[PDB]
């Protein structure tokens, strides 16, 4: 049965603390709406006096069977305190004078032969007095009472800590004590309270159970909680320094562990950053410290600009197929933007920095050391020209290092040479408009190959096979963000589009994100999503997309990269390539690396009488690959490391195609 809240008022309290007794405190209507009928209840002092004292009895009696019904008594006045903070009415509640009435009752439970966690009962009923001393009142005496509890759940701690439930009521008795005095003494004198200096025994509890140090996966945020709180109550200590000496010990235990940085918080935010000796401890030297620890390692490329610090578990070879990967990438994204000047001058970016960690695991501590979201598979920072990740298993991903690397090395791109202005901030920001494009573009030139332009993914096609009913967005719904997480995948679905299907209009694109032609991007989009047919004829390639599944591939760096390929006179390479791209007015320039030396070479090639800007770029890619591949059937091994693409379009005063073309190898020759 329901019973009414208009009903109560109604009765004798004799009646009501035995009617209370037996019901759950879920079947009173509105218990924590503030109402005409709520207000006469509460605004009874005798009232809630009766059901304090039948909580007090009903505390001194309680059985590991017999709940006694002190799960409903704490609900009870815990609603009323709750309703005394926001309402006017009740503010006699909310005085710490009347809460202290509660302490009695407190104590019948803590003076209770049932006292410890053992049944389902005992266990709730800790949970539903720390949940109590948080909206009500606790004093010294209270506190120390619960140490034979605290005691027991560290006595054993591995058959309890795992528990929800016993651990629940432990964290929620401990949460609750800490709730009440911090309000307690809000802007208040810490020493100006009454149980400052006797909290010792409870305090000396949360020592024990916070330096536990043999800890496991299912046990260390229980030590945690023992080091917080001990930090929280050591402000209840006269003597500092034993605290803090305590903090410092938990650091050293567990040293960059989990609990190694709550012990560092601890120390500067609870103790101004002051160590036990008296003079301030290095934060940030500690985070460097921490690190160094997870990414021991560092491999430097191209004369020092391109740096990966990886984790010692992560191998040489992927760190070079990452090497090699990032030129794939950089070449396609060139060739669709015709820009390779960098947009602005000494930003940060003129250096990237990759931080690549062991395991997911590992990878989650990146948010204390560089305070960045670890909730993803890899983040790119462009103000620190920084990107983080972490080599994964298959079965902990989907996605190979390889290939995350190579959706974020696209955003180092876009950020540097395509989008004038910080990420995220500028006018093709003001309004909603590149979200599907940044991401859209990066799964996109992640499928980059050497000579094959960019290829469809495997996985991304993967993801299209799904229900085609609805789902499968319009080309306007793509356009315009809000929604759900396939939006990567029709994002890049509509970049494929463009590039296989419409590449003018994709050049048009990045040609104004260049330029950054608001009006003109939107004039674009614009027509695309007021489009029926251009949205039929996208409808269309995702279908293609999905028949190509099948016989996809993962575009990934080929083995070629990492053989060893032998002296070849650096003279000779120049001159092969300059012939065989046709170029002239060419410059080189060499760059040393960890494992190899590369080469970037440059040139002017001019050729025949244009057939049209978006023509020129097709046959352009069809003649420069076809020269990357025939330079790859020369005995030179290091043929096959030769990445090229083509800038700068224009044509001369007699109509001649002219582009900017780049070329970058390996280099055996030295100096
Ligand atoms: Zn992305």
């Amino acid at each position: 049965t329901m019973y009414d809240f208009e009903y109560l008022n109604g009765l004798s309290y004799t009646e009501l603390t035995n009617l209370i007794k037996n019901i759950k405190w879920n079947q009173i209507n509105g218990l924590f709406n503030y109402s005409t009928g709520s207000q006469k209840f509460f605004g009874d002092k005798n009232r809630v006096q009766a059901i304090i004292n039948a909580l007090q009895e009903s505390g001194r009696t309680y059985t590991a069977n017999d709940m006694k019904g002190i799960e409903t008594f704490t609900e009870v006045l815990r609603a009323g305190f709750y309703l005394g903070y926001y309402n006017d009415g009740l503010s006699y509640l909310n005085d710490r004078n009347f809460q202290d009435k509660c302490i009695p009752a407190m104590i019948a439970i803590q003076k209770n032969p049932n006292f410890k966690l053992g049944t389902a009962v005992q266990d709730e009923v800790i949970t539903s007095l720390g949940k109590l001393i948080g909206n009500a009142s606790a004093n010294a005496e209270v506190v120390n009472n619960c140490v034979p509890v605290l005691k027991q759940f560290r006595e054993n701690l591995n058959q309890y800590a795992p528990d929800y439930v016993k651990g629940t009521a432990v964290n929620e008795l401990i949460k609750g004590i800490e709730f009440d005095f911090s309000g307690a003494a809000y802007e208040k004198d810490v020493k100006t309270m009454p149980w400052y200096g006797k909290i010792d025994p409870f305090i000396n509890e949360l020592k024990a159970l916070g330096l536990y140090g043999n800890i496991t996966s299912a046990t260390e945020w229980a030590s945690d909680v023992g080091i917080y709180y001990l930090s929280k109550f050591g402000l209840y200590s006269t003597n500092r320094n034993d605290i803090v000496q305590s903090l410092e010990k938990a650091v050293d235990m567990y040293k960059y562990g989990k609990i190694a940085f709550v012990a560092m918080e601890r120390i500067t935010w609870d103790y101004d950053g002051i160590g036990s000796n008296g003079k301030k401890v290095d934060h940030d030297k500690f985070l460097d410290d921490a690190e160094k620890h997870y990414l021991p390692k560092t491999y430097t490329f191209d004369n020092g600009t391109f740096i990966i610090r990886a984790g010692d578990k992560v191998s040489e070879e992927k760190i070079k197929r990452l090497y090699w990967a990032s030129r794939e990438v950089k070449s396609q994204f060139h060739r669709v933007v015709g820009n390779d000047k960098a947009l602005e001058v000494g930003n940060a970016d003129d250096v990237l920095t990759m931080k690549i960690f062991n395991s997911p695991e590992e990878y989650k501590f990146n948010t204390n050391i560089n305070g960045v979201s670890t909730d993803n598979g890899g983040l790119y920072i462009e103000p620190r020209g920084t990107f983080y990740t972490y080599e994964r298993t298959p079965q902990q991903s989907i996605f190979s290092l390889e290939e995350l690397f190579r959706h974020e090395y696209t955003h180092y791109l876009q950020a540097r040479y395509l989008v004038d202005g910080l990420w995220g901030q500028g006018p093709f920001y003001e309004k909603n408009r590149l979200t599907w494009f940044d991401e859209g573009t990066a799964e996109f030139f992640a499928g980059s190959t050497r000579t094959s332009g960019v290829l469809p993914r495997k996985l991304i096609l993967g993801y299209l096979a799904k229900d085609k009913v609805d789902h499968r967005y319009s080309l306007k719904k793509t356009l315009n963000s809000d929604s759900d997480w396939m939006f990567y995948n029709y994002g890049f679905a509509v970049a494929h589009y463009l590039y296989e299907k419409d590449m003018p209009t994709f050049i048009k694109m990045n040609k104004a994100i260049l330029n950054t032609d608001v009006k003109s991007y939107d004039e674009i989009i614009k027509k695309l999503s007021d489009d029926a047919n251009k949205n039929t004829e996208y409808q269309n390639h995702i279908q293609e997309l999905v028949d190509k599944y099948q016989g996809a591939g993962i575009p990934l760096v080929s083995d070629d990269y990492l053989k060893d390929h032998g002296y070849k006179k650096a003279s000779e390479v120049y001159s092969e390539i300059s012939k065989a791209a046709s170029l002239t007015n060419t410059s080189v320039t060499a760059e040393k690396s960890q494992y190899f030396n590369t080469f970037t070479l440059r040139g002017t090639y001019t050729g025949e009488t244009s057939k049209g800007e978006f023509k020129d770029w097709d046959e352009m890619s069809k003649k420069l690959d076809g020269t990357l591949e025939s330079l790859a059937k020369n005995s030179w091994s290091g043929y096959k490391t030769l990445t090229a693409y083509f800038t700068n379009y224009r044509v001369t005063s007699d109509n001649k195609v002219q582009y900017d073309v780049v070329f970058h190898g390996v280099l055996t020759d030295n100096g």
